[PDB]
């Protein structure tokens, strides 16, 4: 039975959001979205992962938040894909980070993601 470990509240995970200037691009088996309008902000990446034998398994959802809690980025798995690897996830995360930093934002990652990296 798969459980889930998440950095986010129910509301943070279910909130609808839209991008002022949309960008949506596939990175491997994952969909990355980011608001290209966002600049000079401190941004935090938060994730929900399935958990299997006390081990972080697959990425269910990642969202990027400004300090005011505005969603400015997202990583979702492609629904039609059988699955993804850890490397796939880390690749997608790096792509999002690069995109946000290309717009002069400082990006940090949650405790959960910092562990997933290794």
């Amino acid at each position: 039975a798969s459980r889930y470990l998440t950095d986010m509240t129910l509301e943070e995970m279910s909130r609808d959001w839209s991008m002022l200037i949309p960008k949506q691009k596939v990175a491997g088996p994952l969909c990355i979205r980011m608001d290209q309008a966002i600049m000079d902000k401190n941004i935090i990446l938060k994730a929900n992962f399935s958990v299997i034998f006390d081990r972080l398994e697959t990425l269910i959802l990642l969202r990027a938040f400004t300090e005011e809690g505005a969603i400015v980025g997202e990583i979702s798995p492609l629904p039609s894909l059988p699955g993804h690897t850890a490397e796939d996830v880390k690749n997608a995360v790096g792509v999002l980070i690069g995109g946000l930093e290309a717009n002069d934002n400082t990006v940090r990652v949650s405790e959960t993601l910092q562990r997933f990296a290794w």
